[PDB]
């Protein structure tokens, strides 16, 4: 509907409001160093995405689904790396119980995250062909991933995490590929649980509400 | 008319203060299992309140239909977290652990969310509203025959229980009501099965009352 | 003029008083302080947002309509008002603070009667004046079984009193007509929020002698 | 125009970061008596951002006569807030405990209303400008006639007690002056006996400095 | 055309990451220190979020060299703030106080309320721009040159001073350009002075990196 669509961005900010609460408190009380460091970054995540959607909330009367799409490129210049921080961080508190990463392998991390993105923005903006912006994208997020998997360790929270990322961001490029208005319902739904969902699990995991 | 706007003040007020009650308390509190709970109650004030404040400032550029539809919004956020606050409840009052087994609370998911789509589909017309009614009240019926089975017999599991049977129980009630007197009737079950629930965890955890 | 600063003043004043109670509320080290201080924190928060609004209205709005409003600030103010008040003497008298739940609803049967009647008066449901007497005998009422749940001491006397007196005079201002009745309440409203919160804060904190 | 627009902005985000700095201290510092006289510095710096923002949000219908009758909402809050804080750095000083006798406050509250009370007529025209500022600085003498009988010679209490009366004082001096550079006079004194009084009490009970 | 108005968003953003990170663990740090530093830390953002949001807030009807203007009420609360966490750093590498003489840091502020006002005269054409640059740079050498006295050898603190200098000194370069230009290199050095430093205090301090 013209309804859903609307839907999909307040879904997704007010569960940015969720997940930045619950972050935001358990970094506060946690006793454990390394977890708050992780809850910290986690809580700037959602604190960052909502600002961008509270934007994007302000513009659906006059909704330019392209203008929309560019912008959300300043969301991911700032979220991504934080989120790919998190993840390396979490993986070492998973097997060593400390958030550490060496910051040579995080600058690796860093630019093949950008080269990916980067290329998916010229190929938006028509400076490259958007269907070359597509491989070279994925080229470039086949870097990234091959990097992240280097710095992993085995077990059960690193495996889900580390495949829950790689299948979340790409469908990114796979949304990517799409028309402007489903390619922003893709990303809102995308945003919900590569963001959110994902910070929900590290609050519930270090909190260890649920039993397997 | 009238009391539309008031309703909706009383439920947005009250949520300011059941967020900040649970807020001040989820930070000062010794019992983890009891901060996580108030966590997860903080952060359903703040969602609500946030469509609260959205209900107000739209109040005349939208019609009753509309913000009822809208409320769909919320209660896919709000009750999966309620939920969650529930079961982790029933065993701290037990163990004074919060946990609940994730496969569980995915079957509480899959029966709340059958009741809240059903309920969507029925007042949208793709199926009929009769069946939008049957159908809510049959996931709502799995929904709390699940949650029962989590329940273990203390005076607050019971309370808690009964309390969440009769108020959900009555969304399904005011459903069947025109789209005015059902925003009001939503308002004031929004009253009290988040606000007045939340200051009950708050009040029954800091020992308020004998 | 006056009436216009009459609610800066308040709601100024209700920003203060949450502002104090919050950051005690977050470090006193006395859990009972720390539960009082909490509702109190709350008291300011919802009282400080209608007079945001009030004050956004100033130009719109008429005096009448602004006093009707006021009801509901006050229905959710009141309540937790009264919980404090009875924590308070709780505190005093056994360290902890509690009250029976039981008694609580009584009190707050007690008090909706009042502000229910009151309201009633106001929009001419009923004359002022039965709203008047109605609203003063469940004022009776409260103000009976509270004093039932007070022990005599400097603190719980002192904090009975100024609620008695304070809550009265709400009941005197009901009287008036439309603007004054406004200035009234503001003013009743930095005594009975800002003034007991404050009173709070620092006699749990001892900051004087 | 220019310069009393700036010397808001300045003022205004000057008392964001006193009242953040003092804020987080307050709720960090294990010394009780530390936390409460930074809870103090943090509402005042509440309170007055709370007003310039007002006068801010005013600028493009400004009436400065108005503006510099509004500041006594605030000063109305804000002086009895910073007189206690004064009264309490005395004592924490010497006992590191923050008290004070209830009815020497009562005393210093009435010299400090009698004080704005009298400017605040002369201002409106109830009584003439002059006899405003000769009984505002007649009350101003009282009250730091008393504020000197609770202060114990101390290197900080006499900074304290030096800083408070001549910055306290130009008040009275600007209250003389039109009403363009009386604003941008009051504007610079908020900056001093708010901000930058503020942020020396933090700076001192942190030990920043040497 | 995009890139301009994307500058603006991209540092208001990452202050918010910024502000939010030395918060939560000024809140946090056993070290209080590192407390003290991360609090300072928290109003840089804090001030300078609240003049970018007002920034953006003028973007439809934008005018360059209003907002370059404008810039300098920020910077005059803001540099001093990020001096002082920059010296009681270089101290807190060193002995793990976080300390300063005060009159080491008056020294410093004058040198840079020099640099700034001497700046701000040659903007609104009070001195010739290239005066302007070279006696602003006059004081920024006085500034740096004693910096550097207060500096003591070693990686962090190395880092810390090379990364002011040549920082700092681009906001002199900048300083040259049209208006257009000049706003999106303030708004990138803003990016790199304050929210990237920032960030480097909180990782550096949090030893997350190795
Ligand atoms: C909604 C998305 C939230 C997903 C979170 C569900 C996964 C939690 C889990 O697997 O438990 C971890 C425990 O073993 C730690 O003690
Ligand atoms: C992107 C923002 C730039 C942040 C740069 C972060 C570098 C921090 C570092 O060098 O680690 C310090 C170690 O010695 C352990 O404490
Ligand atoms: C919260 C926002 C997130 C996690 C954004 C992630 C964005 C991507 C993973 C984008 C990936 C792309 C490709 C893999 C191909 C090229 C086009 C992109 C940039 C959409
Ligand atoms: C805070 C919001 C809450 C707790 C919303 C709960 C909503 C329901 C319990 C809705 C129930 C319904 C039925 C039981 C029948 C079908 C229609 C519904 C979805 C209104
Ligand atoms: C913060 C607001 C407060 C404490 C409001 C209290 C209001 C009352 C005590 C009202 C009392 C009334 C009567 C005693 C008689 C009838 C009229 C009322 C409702 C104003
Ligand atoms: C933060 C605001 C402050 C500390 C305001 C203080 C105001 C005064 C000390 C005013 C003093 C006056 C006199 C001493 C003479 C009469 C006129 C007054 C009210 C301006
Ligand atoms: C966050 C904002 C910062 C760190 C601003 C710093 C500003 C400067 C270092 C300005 C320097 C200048 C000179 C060195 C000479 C030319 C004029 C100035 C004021 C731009
Ligand atoms: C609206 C963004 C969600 C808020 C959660 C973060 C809690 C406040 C932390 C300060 C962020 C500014
Ligand atoms: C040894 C470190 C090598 C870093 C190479 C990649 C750095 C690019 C960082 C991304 C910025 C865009
Ligand atoms: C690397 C991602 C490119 C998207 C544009 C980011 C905006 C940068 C502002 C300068
Ligand atoms: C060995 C485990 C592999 C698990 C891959 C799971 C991929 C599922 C993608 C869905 C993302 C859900 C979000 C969960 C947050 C962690
Ligand atoms: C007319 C609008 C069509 C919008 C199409 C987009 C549908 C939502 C995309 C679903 C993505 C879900 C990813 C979750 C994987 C785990
Ligand atoms: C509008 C506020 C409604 C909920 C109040 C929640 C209390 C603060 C939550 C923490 C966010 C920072
Ligand atoms: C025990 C197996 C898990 C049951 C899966 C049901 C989850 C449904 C959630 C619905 C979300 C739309
Ligand atoms: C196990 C129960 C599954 C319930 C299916 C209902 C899901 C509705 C999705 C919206
Ligand atoms: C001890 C209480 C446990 C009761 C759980 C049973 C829930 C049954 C709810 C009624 C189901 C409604 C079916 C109506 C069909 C339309
Ligand atoms: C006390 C001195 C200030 C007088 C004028 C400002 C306060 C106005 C408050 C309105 C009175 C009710
Ligand atoms: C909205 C809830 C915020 C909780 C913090 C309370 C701070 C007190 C300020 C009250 C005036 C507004
Ligand atoms: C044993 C006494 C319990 C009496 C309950 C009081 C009923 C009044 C309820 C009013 C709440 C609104
Ligand atoms: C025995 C206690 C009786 C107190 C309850 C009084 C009920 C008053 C009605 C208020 C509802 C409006
Ligand atoms: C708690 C102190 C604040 C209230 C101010 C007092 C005004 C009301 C009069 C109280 C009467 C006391 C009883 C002796
Ligand atoms: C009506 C005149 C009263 C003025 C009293 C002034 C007292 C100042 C203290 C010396
Ligand atoms: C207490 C520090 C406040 C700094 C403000 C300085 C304003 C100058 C006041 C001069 C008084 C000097 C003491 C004699
Ligand atoms: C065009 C308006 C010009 C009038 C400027 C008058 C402002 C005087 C500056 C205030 C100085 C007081 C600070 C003293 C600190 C000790
Ligand atoms: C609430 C006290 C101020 C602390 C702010 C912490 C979050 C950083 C704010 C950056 C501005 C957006
Ligand atoms: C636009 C005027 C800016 C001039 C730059 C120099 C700033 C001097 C004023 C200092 C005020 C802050 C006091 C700390
Ligand atoms: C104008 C320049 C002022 C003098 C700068 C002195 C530099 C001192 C040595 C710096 C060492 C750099 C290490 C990084
Ligand atoms: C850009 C021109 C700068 C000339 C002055 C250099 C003196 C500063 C010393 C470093
Ligand atoms: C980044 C290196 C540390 C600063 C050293 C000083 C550089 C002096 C250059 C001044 C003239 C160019
Ligand atoms: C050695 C100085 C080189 C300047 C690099 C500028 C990058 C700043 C990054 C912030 C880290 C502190
Ligand atoms: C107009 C173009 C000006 C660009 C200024 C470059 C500085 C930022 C580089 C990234």
């Amino acid at each position: 509907m013209s309804d859903l669509i609307e839907y999909s961005f307040y879904l997704t900010y007010a569960f940015l409001m969720t997940t930045g609460t619950i972050t935001f408190i358990e970094a506060l009380r946690t006793k454990n160093e390394s977890v708050r460091h992780i809850l910290n970054l986690e809580t700037c995540i959602s604190v960052v995405a909502a600002f961008f959607y509270s934007n994007f909330i302000g513009k659906l009367e006059h909704i330019n689904y392209e203008e929309i799409n560019l912008n959300r490129y300043v969301d991911w210049a700032i979220t991504t790396p934080i989120m790919l921080l998190v993840l390396v961080l979490a993986f070492r508190v998973n097997q060593t119980n400390k958030a550490m990463v060496k910051f040579s392998d995080f600058m690796i991390i860093l630019g093949m995250n950008y080269g990916m993105l980067g290329t998916g923005y010229l190929g938006d903006i028509g400076v490259i062909h958007k269907t070359m912006g597509t491989v070279l994208g994925f080229l470039f997020f086949g870097g990234l991933f091959y990097k992240l998997n280097t710095l992993r360790t085995s077990n059960a929270s690193n495996d889900l995490l580390y495949g829950a990322f790689f299948v979340l961001w790409a469908l990114y490029g796979v949304f990517y590929q799409m028309e402007q208005l489903p390619r922003n319902v893709g990303y809102n739904v995308l945003d919900l649980f590569s963001k959110c969902f994902v910070g929900i699990y590290f609050w519930a995991f270090y909190a260890k509400i649920f039993t397997l």
